[PDB]
């Protein structure tokens, strides 16, 4: 009964209409869909590669339950079409293992798909996922600060353009740095107040 | 054994009183309906269209199972006038899909009915079942600020100014602003403020 | 835990002190108790009047646990003097329910009492907690939006001269537009900012 | 195991020392002592006033419970001195209750005492335990919002000015108006600003 | 049986090691030491004062009994040096006791201290153990807002000065003010606005 | 139900899998692996060495309750990998108490073990988790008020540039008075008003 918001589950090709994409499309849910996983080294005894299968990202708009996304893809796409579906506890780790491209993928040497194969559902994002922690949060707010007084950046526009120039120097971008002052700008306005009258004195 | 909010089924007029609209307001639950479908073409040899129905968005106050519904409008307009009872998932697809203008209706090349011509029950809206993610929020945001900065925009009259214009182009109304900016007015203030001193400069 | 403000229960007479109506005022709360329920046409059928009892409806000062409520009141009136306390989605229905006068009760007809035995402790006063849900807040703060811009409205007061006007039009009134701007001052303010300065370019 | 600030319980004098007043003091909490309850009627046989008590209004500065609270005042006291504390669950109605002056005591014709005999222990003031529901909030700021249109209204100086004036006409005060506008600052500024720009354009 | 936060006890020069104060580090609670109680009145005859004695607030890291403390500091200083450990209900009552500036000592005029010779053992603070409740924190700022119009006090600076000179008369410090106006800088800013352009009038 | 951010439990090598230091990785989470506790002096004396055993410093992204990192866990690594999961109150102890470093473990004089050994997944950094409590935070923004005033510091650049000055005679630094501020800015705009318009003043 936990409610989540990042979901997995496996589709496979038998068992799904011929038109499964435009409908998972009908769900208004964002949805990332892995390359054809055709080629899974098996362990079965005499058996080459698994039996094809698609691996989905699948992000809830709100925290809900598991069963409450199965009953709906079984809904979309026939009962015969899901059994299980993990809760996803790492979308970014998830997201690389899509080609297999992931720390616990690389270091099991499983066979690496194609970027380039993988299906976008509804304006899924990668990008929008990751998130800072707190810890970077703080980390990069103070690196603005210091940018902020190290170049007399008197207002956002200015801060912007020394991004746009200097921005990977610092690791920083323009919706990062959009990510970083969220819930600060009363802060940023004392800089740039304080930038504005520096300038002044000059 | 299936409960749900969202339903869907089909209303011919061959088989329901004149005064059917009015009925389904007895009802006391918001609904969408199509424009009469009387252009979908049909697969039967020698006829054009199928036989005039009305496609129903059906939204239940607390969650229902589908037979409930069915009975529910057999005891309103009679035993025969209820096809293809459905629970729905997506309620703005269903809704754009009464005029044909959903993308899985546009991918099979259905044909497009008047926006005009639906009917609202009891103060539907459709707007007010659909809603952005956090992610879709941050997202429009982001356009936000840069919207502001390629065309200096100093306050929130020519935002909103801007977006009547080329609000299309980026996905993006008025209301849809209103949602997007609530809770960052403060960050606003730092763009329009940087907007303005550019702008002098 | 869910937690809320709006209440209700039932009181039955022959388990309540016959001061109870006094007891009651104690809590300093504000309640609706209805007219004396004699006359539920039996549920079971099994002696055609339900029996004696009240229905309250009752006003959390804060936010509180439906628990907290009963124990508050079985501390108060005794072990068993009420029922099942539900929380109450909607504070005008559960009252006009009370001489069953809902739209619901006349739909499933049922008799009908009379107001005046109606008891309001503690100024109870049904129309004070008649307030907007989140839905109409979002949509008439986005008329008052198309109203400041439509009439490039420099302040409040002009804001407030306008509806006293034009309000009914639009479905606003003085105390509706406070309502609907709470919370929203810092959005207000970039409106009217806009509006000032738009004002100024002819 | 209910956490509560507001207590009660009672002390008799033939079991609390002499100066038993200086060392509740010493608890640092806010206190309301009734005059000497020495003329209750009792109602045993043959008894015509209870033994004489006093009743405690006790205040704690962050919820605790009632157990942590008695343990206290007996430390304090002697285990002698106290049996039971009950969580009150109305300050004001409690607070008339010391001079039995309340609703329920005075429909009882309960002994009233003299307001002049409560004791005050560390600053203990009952003005600032009976605070505005949600709704007084709301109808009293809408009164403001009223009184700085009618009268054009600049600043908060002169409202307050104005309410000092003719403040009992709208039954509002100066701590009122503190306690109506708190979290409301945003809001004021907006009217203040419309009050000021609105006497500019006369 | 009973545990508790704050304690306190006596212990006597003749009894303990002359290093005391550096070993009560070696237990890592934060403590108050009063000076030195040597003028504390006798009612034995022919006695001027009691037995010098130190008075200690001592502050355990979590609810312990008062047993405990009793053997941690007769093996820390000997089994002669601890009389009087008794649990303490309000901890700066009694730090103000050990100069005999608490109400109740006040109260039994008894012999003033100098507040300058108390120790303090691991950084122990006693605004740590000292906090406004809510309604003081109303009461207090409403007392602010009165000073502000009485005296139209523009701005914080002015306020401050203004509490440095008759902050006693008002029960008001500068540090206070900043706790009691935490988390209301908006009505702050209401009120120096006020001032400001009153002052102008 | 306690939520946090800072956890820590052990795992148990006989029942978790092979992998489990890759398993964990999986986690995104940072956290602190113990050299492999394998000399906890027997606190039974059952047999001299106590069973070979992990201690692990987690360090949730989002505050979450102990019980979702057990589940978490136990879903990752196996049914009886990991015992008993607690909140920590100080992280800078619970992690030197990791070699049994902390001043209590030393102080309970227990085996000292290796800082190489050591595990550091997904970049945990035991600096990075180092905080203030509420009274040192209260502290240090009276002490910058009194920086403020003292030496009429007109803005957060000139306050930046004496921190980079006298920032040590007061216990001070660039990135501890950014901590300090948060959530303070509506404060310190105060503050700067007052020393600007006090700098005017003469
Ligand atoms: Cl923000
Ligand atoms: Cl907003
Ligand atoms: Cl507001
Ligand atoms: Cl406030
Ligand atoms: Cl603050
Ligand atoms: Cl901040
Ligand atoms: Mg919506
Ligand atoms: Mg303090
Ligand atoms: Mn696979
Ligand atoms: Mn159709
Ligand atoms: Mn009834
Ligand atoms: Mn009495
Ligand atoms: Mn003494
Ligand atoms: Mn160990």
């Amino acid at each position: 009964k936990e409610k989540a918001r990042y979901f997995t589950f496996l589709l496979y090709p038998e068992s799904i209409p011929s038109d499964w994409e435009l409908k998972l499309e009908t769900l208004g849910v964002p949805m990332a869909i892995s390359p054809l996983h055709d080629k899974d080294k098996s362990s079965i005894k005499g058996q080459k590669y698994k039996k094809a299968h698609y691996h989905v990202l699948y992000i809830a708009k709100n925290p809900v339950t598991a069963d409450s996304v199965r009953k709906k893809i079984k809904l979309l796409l026939g009962e015969k079409s899901l059994a299980m579906v993990q809760v996803v506890l790492n979308v970014e780790n998830m997201y690389l293992y899509l080609t297999h491209e992931s720390k616990d993928a690389i270091a099991k040497k499983k066979h690496v798909y194609d970027k380039a194969d993988i299906k976008l559902i509804n304006n899924f994002d990668i990008d929008r996922y990751v998130t800072l922690d707190v810890e970077e949060k703080t980390e990069l707010f103070n690196v603005v600060v210091s940018l902020i007084r190290a170049y007399t950046l008197q207002n956002i526009f200015d801060l912007y353009d020394f991004i746009d120039e200097n921005g990977e120097t610092y690791g920083l971008t323009i919706n990062l740095v959009n990510e970083v002052i969220a819930g600060k700008t009363g802060f940023m306005k004392l800089l740039f107040d304080g930038a504005y009258q520096r300038s002044k004195r000059g």
